[PDB]
């Protein structure tokens, strides 16, 4: 099936377009195109900074009545800087005005952390660690929730949070609203299949981020393992006549999961969303668990000092 089904009683695409780091003068036609070959989700934030661009495909699809609103599905995400009470709203809406929507489908704390109100996205120290916020994120929560019953926003959810920080949640004094949704790095080499257990069995659906091991990563280094590359998943593609990022993207698929490969190329966005075709064994899905390494693509490495950093935990 095409989506899944949502705590908060909507459906959401299983897959979608990722757009961190789709530069805004090629986002807007990586978006339209794929609209038009069939992508109903479509993954932003604000510190992507391209937004606006995002929003102007958006926008002329939906002119165009080449898709309903109620079709689309477009997510983003609360950046670490406006977990403050005060700040959510704020940053909600200028969101919504960059995607020219008057509401988001899901809305995600992007990380646990809360750091420095200000115009800097990774406020700084003398000595480069991240300043901090003292929100918590139980208040972080609440003005989600605020959201949702302004009708701002259908669902939300959280991003890069641990089992102890969703259980966190999920404890909540006065909890009004369950996250739909935890958003994290998955793919052969992290597969997390203690995250995703603890989160399934709460009926949080989870969406996994980079599941092509993020090529394009500013800090990729040569001696990385490689995804794509890698000669046992090119041969579980080419016993099933598919490209090895069409197995990457299907493995998650089948373990219930979201997924999310980000492109800007016309052909690979075709490519990337003919997944639903095909179907992987168990065995082969077994076999591509057992590639994991703990290897993480994002590990927002500045702020390990933070109190609230996700990856110190074993899961
Ligand atoms: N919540 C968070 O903290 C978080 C963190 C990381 C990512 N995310 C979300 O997850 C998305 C996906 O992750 P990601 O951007 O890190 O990386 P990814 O989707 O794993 O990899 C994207 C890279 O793969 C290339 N690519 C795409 N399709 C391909 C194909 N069929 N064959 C060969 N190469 C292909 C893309 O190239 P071209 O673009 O040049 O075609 C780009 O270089 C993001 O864009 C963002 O929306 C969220
Ligand atoms: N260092 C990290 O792990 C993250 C990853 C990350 N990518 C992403 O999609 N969400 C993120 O927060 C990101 C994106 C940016 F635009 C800038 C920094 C950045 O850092």
């Amino acid at each position: 099936a095409s989506r899944i089904l949502l705590n908060n009683g909507a459906k959401m695409p299983i897959l979608g377009l990722g757009t961190w780091k789709s530069p805004p003068g090629q986002v807007t036609e990586a978006v339209k195109v794929a609209i038009d070959v069939g992508y109903r989700h479509i993954d932003c934030a604000h510190i992507y900074q391209n937004e606006n661009e995002v929003g102007v495909a958006i926008q002329e699809k939906l002119r165009e009545q080449v898709v309903k609103r109620e079709e689309l599905f477009i997510v983003s995400k609360l950046w670490c800087t406006y977990h403050e009470k005060g700040l959510v709203k704020g940053a909600c809406q200028k969101t919504l005005s960059d995607l020219k929507l008057d509401y988001l489908d899901l809305y995600l704390i992007h990380w646990p952390t809360g750091f420095k109100p200000g115009k800097e996205f990774f406020p700084l120290d003398e000595s480069g660690n991240v300043v901090p916020s003292d929100t918590n994120i139980l208040d972080t929560w609440a003005a989600m929730e605020e959201l949702v019953d302004e009708g701002l926003v259908k669902a939300i959810g959280i991003s890069n949070f641990n089992h102890l920080q969703v259980e966190m949640i999920l404890n909540k004094p006065g909890l009004k609203y369950k996250p739909a949704v935890n958003q994290i790095e998955c793919h052969p080499y992290l597969t997390q299949e203690k995250l995703i257990q603890y989160c399934q069995s709460k009926g949080i659906v989870v969406t996994a981020y980079s599941p092509l091991g993020s090529p394009d990563r500013p800090w990729a280094k040569p001696e990385d393992p490689s995804l794509l590359e890698d000669p046992r998943i090119k041969a579980i593609a080419a016993k099933h006549n598919k490209t090895t990022a069409q197995v990457l993207i299907r493995f998650p698929m089948q373990r219930n999961l979201v997924v999310i490969p980000k492109s800007v190329t016309p052909e690979r966005i075709a490519e990337n969303f003919k997944v639903f075709d095909f179907e992987l064994s168990s065995q082969d899905m077994t076999t591509l668990l057992s590639y994991n390494r703990n290897w993480r693509v994002c590990a927002l490495l500045s702020c390990t000092s933070h109190k609230d950093y996700p990856f110190h935990e074993e899961f």
